[PDB]
């Protein structure tokens, strides 16, 4: 069995519908040793993966020059895999000024040891004047994908509210995929009310953290997490739900991010060959033999009172 690859917007790309998040939890792939890094992508290679997200945030430049090298290091025809990475967030701060991020790219390609990215994506947007967006950056990612360096230009943030601010008012065709990330899993799924929307402006989508960046594990969050704490506390009574009954809310987390074909591809931040396995593995049972709806309604009981509760991020706009 392979996993079905699915189509990305108006891209023309074919991904796998589970995707390779390059840092996990606000690390680069966590904090493993190397050779467990460049093992994790070579088992995802070998077993149908073939998109890549990274960014020159995370690990301050780190996560691209490990995913660069442990990409070259498992030896794949460049045109076997997607990668993407961003610009304008970095460890020191958000400029997605035009000579900021042109020279983004080729730092990026510099560390990722590779000609071109698939995917270039605006970063984090939520955190500048999202007009800047619109009037400067979009423009020059135009550039960008002129040159060749970049095949797709994307956006990327928390509040779903970016998407529609943006795509409002940019010409049609400015913009191929968005990256959106926790709201699209058990306990928020609002990303749907954008789907319709998204396909009638002919862009692709990517979801990402299906786990909610770890409150829909049997490990929890990290302290820094940003959910209220009823959202954490209802994810907690989820996972002790399944643990009492032998089962595992992280399986059913990402097949259920899985369900819905409308979106391409579901990033997981992964850090070894054993997370890969297994929800390569999900999503392959979720194919054959379909979820386990009984376990999924209890769950969905449970985080009722929270559902598609969030929390805020970047900056008072206009
Ligand atoms: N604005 C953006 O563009 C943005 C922001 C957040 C995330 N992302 C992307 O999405 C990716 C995924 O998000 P995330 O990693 O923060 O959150 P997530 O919800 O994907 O959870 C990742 C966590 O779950 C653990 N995990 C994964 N599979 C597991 C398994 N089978 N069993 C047990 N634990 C497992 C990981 O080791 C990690 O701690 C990121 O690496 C990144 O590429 C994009
Ligand atoms: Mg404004």
């Amino acid at each position: 069995h392979h996993m079905e690859l699915r189509e990305l917007g108006a891209t023309g790309l074919r991904v796998s519908p589970v995707g390779f998040g390059a840092s996990p939890l606000g690390h680069v792939f966590g904090d493993v040793p190397r050779d467990v890094a460049r093992a994790a992508v070579r088992r995802a290679l070998d077993l149908g993966i073939n998109f890549f997200d990274t960014s020159p945030y995370y690990g301050g430049t780190v996560s691209e020059s490990v995913l660069g090298d442990c990409l070259r290091a498992a030896g794949v025809p460049r045109d076997r895999f997607v990668v993407a990475t961003k610009c304008g967030r970095y460890r020191e701060g958000f400029d997605f000024s035009a000579a900021r991020v042109t020279r983004s790219v080729d730092e990026s390609l510099a560390r990722l040891g590779l000609d071109y990215v698939d995917i270039l994506h605006c970063h984090d947007i939520e955190f500048t004047d999202l007009d800047q967006i619109v009037n400067e950056t979009i423009p020059v990612l135009q550039k960008i994908k002129e040159s060749g360096k970049a095949r797709f230009i994307g956006i990327t943030g928390l509040p779903l509210s970016i998407y529609t601010y943006v795509l409002d008012q940019v010409p049609p065709g400015s913009v191929d995929v968005i990256l959106s990330y926790c709201h699209y899993g058990i306990n928020d799924t609002a990303l749907v009310d954008l789907l319709p929307y998204l396909k009638s402006k002919g862009v692709g989508v990517i979801s990402a953290s299906p786990l909610a960046m770890g409150l829909l594990t049997d490990n929890g969050p990290p302290e820094w997490h940003p959910a209220p704490k009823e959202l954490k506390l209802a994810c907690r009574a989820a996972a002790d739900h399944c643990k009492k009954k032998g089962k595992n809310i992280t399986k059913l987390a990402m097949q259920y991010s899985l369900m819905n074909n409308e979106i391409s591809t579901v990033l997981v931040g992964m850090n070894s060959p054993e997370q890969v396995e297994e929800n390569v593995a999900a999503a392959i049972e979720l194919s054959t033999s379909g979820i386990d709806k009984e376990l999924l309604h209890e769950v969905e009981a449970i985080l009722e009172p929270v559902k598609n509760m969030t929390w805020s991020s970047g900056i008072e706009q206009a």
